[PDB]
């Protein structure tokens, strides 16, 4: 097809090409300021009636989505659903601006079809994302009454004090303007985050985010899900899926980056400090889905992500408990031309293994 003809471009030459050009954060900076601006190959990919899913208090039209960190400050929403995404992931966005990490802080590992990142929240801050999301915000309504739902990823400072309280500020500033909300307590990246997913310390911190979220208007008042990270004790994991059945919590987004480093990594930047990505964190991911589908019974809405790059990817996220899966990575490697991509590989396997459509097959796996 047309369609394969610009996917094999864009991964067998135009990337690699671009790539290798390029300074990782400035390929970063530059796809962002492309894609906020249309220039983009043709998605002729025509979302099927098998793809649409609703969860979350949404239709969506497709089950991909981007994963936050690539459109950090909300800069490339309308591009992103130009790309032909489901759905789109802002931030991590933090309450004040600020920096992050010393350049270089992005490194690739083209070998293993992965990423490290440690960039460290850097973010615009929750006032300037405030005033680009309300600028388009009609334009977000009629996209998400139209099955194009819009998250927004909420982070902290690095030197605040009171981290349940920059969450609280995320969930006042940008809340009205989201269809779903992330708390993020997973990046690898900002020292003492991670100790935010442990029981005591999420209880108090969620049920501060769920307050605020509950003192917003109705037709501004987003779904609350908790984004965690690949890296997690068993004990974590009870913990966290206790935490969300006795708040009721709305879903979870399942993984972030990883700080381990899978044994077998080729790269020559493997042993740089970051979150891995990618093909590396697949199957982690894939089985932090697994374990959290089945400790909240089937109950609570999960976003699967890490290493997806193909339909099977995906409908294996989806098998295992996911109801919407992102990608970021991927892009990275294959460009925008995966998007549709993956759509129509998760089509072909749907009917493939008997699948009405994607609701039928979620947690599939958990019913063999
Ligand atoms: C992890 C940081 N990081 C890296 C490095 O690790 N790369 N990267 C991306 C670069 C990209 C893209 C997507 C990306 F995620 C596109 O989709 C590319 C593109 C092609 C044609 C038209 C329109 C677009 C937008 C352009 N390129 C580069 C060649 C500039 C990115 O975020
Ligand atoms: C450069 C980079 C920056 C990221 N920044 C964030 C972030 O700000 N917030 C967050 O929740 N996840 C962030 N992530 C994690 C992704 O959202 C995703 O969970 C992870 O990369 C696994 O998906 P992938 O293998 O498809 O990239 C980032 C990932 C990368 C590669
Ligand atoms: C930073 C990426 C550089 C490559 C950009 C490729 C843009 C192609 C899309 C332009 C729109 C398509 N058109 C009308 C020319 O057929
Ligand atoms: O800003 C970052 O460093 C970042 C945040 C996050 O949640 N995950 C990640 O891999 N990087
Ligand atoms: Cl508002
Ligand atoms: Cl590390």
């Amino acid at each position: 097809a047309m369609a394969t003809g610009d996917e094999r471009f864009y991964a067998e030459h135009l990337m690699p090409t671009l790539q290798g050009l390029l300074d990782p954060e400035s390929a970063h900076r530059l796809a962002v300021r492309f894609t906020s601006l249309g220039l983009l190959p043709r998605a002729r990919f025509q979302d099927s009636d098998m793809l649409e899913v609703r969860v979350l208090g949404h239709k969506f039209r497709n089950p991909v989505g981007i994963a936050a960190g690539f459109d950090k400050h909300g800069e490339a929403v309308d591009g992103l659903y130009k790309m032909g995404f489901g759905f789109v992931e802002i931030g991590s966005v933090t309450p004040k601006p600020q920096e992050g990490n010393p350049r270089p802080r992005v490194f690739r590992l083209p070998e293993d079809q992965a990423v490290i990142n440690r960039y460290g929240f850097n973010s615009h801050g929750l006032s300037v994302v405030e005033h680009r999301l309300r600028a388009r915000q009609q334009k977000q309504a009629k996209l998400t009454e139209d099955g194009l739902p819009l998250g927004v990823n909420l982070g902290k400072n690095k030197t605040s004090v009171d981290a349940a309280e920059d969450y609280a500020e995320g969930v006042r500033v940008l809340g009205p303007l989201a269809d779903y909300l992330v708390v993020n307590v997973s990046s690898p990246n900002t020292a003492g985050l991670r100790s935010l997913q442990g029981k005591a310390e999420l209880r108090r911190l969620l049920t501060k985010v769920l307050q605020e979220r509950d003192g917003l208007r109705r037709v501004h008042r987003p779904a609350v899900l908790v984004k965690i990270a690949p890296d997690l004790t068993s004990q974590d994991k009870e913990d966290i899926a206790s935490v969300v059945k006795e708040l009721g919590i709305d879903g979870l987004i399942v993984t972030n980056t990883t700080v381990s480093r899978p044994a077998g990594l080729q790269g020559a930047l493997r042993s740089e400090t970051g979150g891995l990505s990618g093909k590396p964190l697949r199957d982690l991911s894939t089985q932090t889905i697994r374990e959290m589908y089945a400790l909240t019974q089937g109950r609570v809405p999960i976003i699967g992500v890490g290493g997806v790059s193909s339909g099977q990817d995906a409908l294996e996220k989806i098998r295992a408990g996911a109801s919407l899966v992102q990608l970021y990575t991927a892009l990275t490697f294959w460009g925008p031309p995966v998007v549709g991509k993956v759509k129509r590989e998760l089509e072909a396997l749907l009917k493939e293994q008997g699948f009405g459509g994607v609701t039928d097959a979620i947690g599939a796996d958990h019913r063999r």
